[PDB]
């Protein structure tokens, strides 16, 4: 298992142009494309990170290219950020991935946000984090993916994605 891995089975695969949890146009291995109800911005959106027009429809190579660049600036966006690059170096390899999958999914800012949570991992204190992390409409919305994360952070093993 490695962060690609992971991101690959929360995500899935998909290489027409689809709504996620939230109803937002994405593409590939979880690609946001955008927020607008237009299905129009989201082809225009498409076109424009893959550098072709586009039927609404990528290929797999296609797919794993935004996926390599969202991981890169998922992994960018925790070492610019103040709140984040602190909890990020605190951990091991396997929260590192478990850190990231929650930027991926919920942007820099979104995840900077969770200010307790943050101190609990920081404090490696996995129980009570893993409990903190899960009073969130993140948990709600999404909870047999965000188990899965939490599971990672509470025991810094690959447990909740060996039989995925
Ligand atoms: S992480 C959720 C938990 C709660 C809220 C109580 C106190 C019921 N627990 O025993 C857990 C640690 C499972
Ligand atoms: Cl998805
Ligand atoms: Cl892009
Ligand atoms: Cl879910």
């Amino acid at each position: 298992m490695n962060i690609f891995e992971m991101l690959r089975i929360d995500e899935g695969l998909r290489l027409k142009i689809y709504k996620d949890t939230e109803g937002y146009y994405t593409i590939g291995i979880g690609h946001l494309l955008t927020k607008s109800p237009s299905l129009n911005a989201a082809k225009s959106e498409l076109d424009k990170a893959i550098g072709r027009n586009t039927n609404g429809v990528i290929t797999k190579d296609e797919a794993e290219k935004l996926f390599n660049q969202d991981v890169d600036a998922a992994v960018r966006g925790i070492l610019r950020n103040a709140k984040l690059k602190p909890v990020y170096d605190s951990l091991d390899a396997v929260r590192r991935a478990a850190l990231i999958n929650m930027v991926f999914q919920m942007g820099e800012t979104g995840v900077a946000g969770f200010t307790n949570s943050l101190r609990m991992l920081q404090q490696k204190r996995w129980d009570e984090a893993a409990c903190n992390l899960a009073k969130s409409r993140w948990y709600n919305q999404t909870p047999n993916r965000a188990k899965r994360v939490i599971t990672t952070f509470r025991t810094g093993t690959w447990d909740a994605y060996k039989n995925l």
